[PDB]
């Protein structure tokens, strides 16, 4: 799929002007670029040297260009992930956007995440990314901020359509002012480290790296850290367990299927704490009275924290119903988060 | 000397809130700060822990708060100049300001650029600074860019002071427009290769490192990238060579010293370019013959170059006149930069 013509033009200006070797002299009829992913906001497009053009240096042949359609935050971040080799090089920056490395891959499916090697992998990945120094703030408000900020919004939200108006009302009937306090209490009385989190933890923010396939433990990177913050170490773990619940590929209304069995067993969730572990502290060398405390405890952590995931998530999905243009079913999606979230609370 | 209270209480929360181990858990009555420069713009604050508090982790001690009183560019480079120690580490970044590493050292004065060893390292430094790869335009317009941004702005001046009138009704009788395009047919005819320049290597901006000045060739670090951009390398090396001129300490109006005479001479300026090319270009396996060659190619450019360093500076002076509430006399710091503009171009 090509782009619009002003998006060619752009986007082979910002080739020729950021990126050195023999894009500096390329010819705008020379210029290969396709979509990755479009919409209004946050696309994607693959930018290419002919096969038939050398290379003068060490300049990569393709880049991502990612156009936008809390970013010096975002794009400090990206530059640092960069320079640390956790994420793809960063090769410019402009207003509009950024020209990223290419990392030949696809988004694991939801199904993987269950696999052992890939379940275990991704607790490393995590791991590793929550014990970074990050020039950010270390006081936890993110999760409790974030969730009352939605909560407003989604007081002050009116509908005009039959079917959101009555999906607004069923969701606003279980008094989510009240709902969210109750939240808090229970959160404020788990002990949870805070790190730097990830926040969105998904299969479609998880690359399966081409070429690596067969590594037992090195075949991923974590990418899309723009929701990344200070946080509750049981928030990110959570979320990455719900997960396990929500296919994003459904290509029917309303664009997710919803799996409360699919999340993960106690089993599972002990397999993926038993990689997290040793890679976030050394943890082997502990008796097995204290290793069993501290995964009981954990599951109890992650588990609690889960129920933020769902709430978060929720009171986002109805923000976005009111806000967002994209064919996604937000309300159907919200309601799906709080079935979860009630459900979670009878399982504890 | 103390901040006022507002700046205490503001810097002890950025304090305890981005930086971690003992600063966390660390109380207002024991934060330790002092005002490193006062002004409306860039204030910096030494920020410290108690004597008798121990480090709990790899924690810094103390630490440089710098407050603002474009941003996304010089924020990104700050964390990529720290990520690869080649500046201060990045503590934390918020929208006031930021942490950063706090540096042991005092500023070189002007007398101390044309010192062998001074001047090879900086050299040495600025070919290091003039290799690195930076996610930024590489099209290097940022010269004739900022000199035509500057004129515009100088030709719609308006000073309501006689004196400053006057000043500047000399200054525009040299025909600057036209002055310009001289500049630019002589700056097209010389070749220079686009490089990543610091635009401000002047002693101000030059650390010497406590407890290394009895090293020979590592006891400097180059700091305030603010206007750094990729741009001729023939400019970075000609501004620097200018700035042997200008002393910017002295405590009575104008509150600099401009002396024609202390422009190195073309023994100090082979010395420097001498300690540059090996150290940016390899160089060192050509002959004798090769690089007498590029060395007296380089003493053209880079002069030729310095040409630019004064009416940039001239212009931007003019307009710092106008807006710029520093205790600084601009107008004959303007007048400083042209006239030795006039008398470089009567050398060459
Ligand atoms: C642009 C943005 C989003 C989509 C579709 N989509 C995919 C995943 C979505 N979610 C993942 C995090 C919870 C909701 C929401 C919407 C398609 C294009
Ligand atoms: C702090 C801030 C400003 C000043 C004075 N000053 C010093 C240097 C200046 N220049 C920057 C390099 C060329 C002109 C301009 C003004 C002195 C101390």
């Amino acid at each position: 799929e090509q782009p619009e013509p002003r998006t060619r033009r752009r986007a082979y200006l910002w080739c020729k002007e950021f990126l050195p070797g023999a894009w500096r002299g390329l010819r705008e009829d020379e210029f290969h670029i396709s979509v990755i992913r479009g919409g209004l906001s946050n696309m994607l497009f693959q930018c290419s040297l002919p096969d038939t053009t050398a290379t003068l240096g060490d300049e990569p042949r393709k880049v991502l260009l990612r156009l936008y359609g809390a970013m010096v935050l975002e794009s400090v971040m990206f530059a640092i992930l960069a320079e640390r080799s956790l994420g793809p090089k960063l090769y410019g920056i402009f207003p509009q956007g950024r020209l990223e490395q290419f990392i030949p891959s696809r988004r694991l499916d939801t199904e993987e995440l269950s696999l052992p090697d890939i379940s275990a992998e991704i607790a490393e990945k995590m791991a590793t990314f929550h014990g970074m120094k990050m020039p950010f703030n270390k006081e936890p408000k993110w999760l409790f901020g974030t969730m009352e900020k939605y909560l407003k919004e989604v007081l002050r939200i009116k509908f005009t359509e039959e079917s959101r108006i009555k999906k607004l009302h069923k969701l606003l009937s279980y008094n989510l002012p009240l709902e969210l306090e109750n939240l808090r209490s229970l959160l404020e009385s788990t002990p949870s480290p805070v790190v730097f989190c990830h926040n969105d933890c998904q299969e479609g923010n998880i690359l399966l790296l081409e070429g690596r396939e067969n590594s037992e433990k090195q075949k991923l990177m974590l990418i899309d850290f723009e929701y990344s913050s200070y946080n509750y170490r049981g928030f990110d773990i959570g979320n990455h367990f719900c997960e396990w619940m929500y296919d994003y590929s459904y290509e029917k209304y309303p664009f997710f299927r919803a799996n409360i069995r699919k999340y993960p067993t106690k089993k599972q969730q002990l397999h993926f704490i038993s990689s997290y572990l040793p890679a976030f502290q050394d943890f082997e060398n502990l008796s097995t009275e204290e290793k069993s405390i501290i995964k009981e405890e954990m599951l109890l952590e992650v588990n609690r924290f889960a129920l933020a995931s769902h709430f978060l998530w929720g009171l986002w999905s109805i923000v976005q119903a009111k806000i967002s243009s994209i064919e996604f079913g937000y309300m159907d999606y919200a309601q799906a988060r709080f079935d979860a979230y009630f459900h979670q609370k009878r399982k504890l």
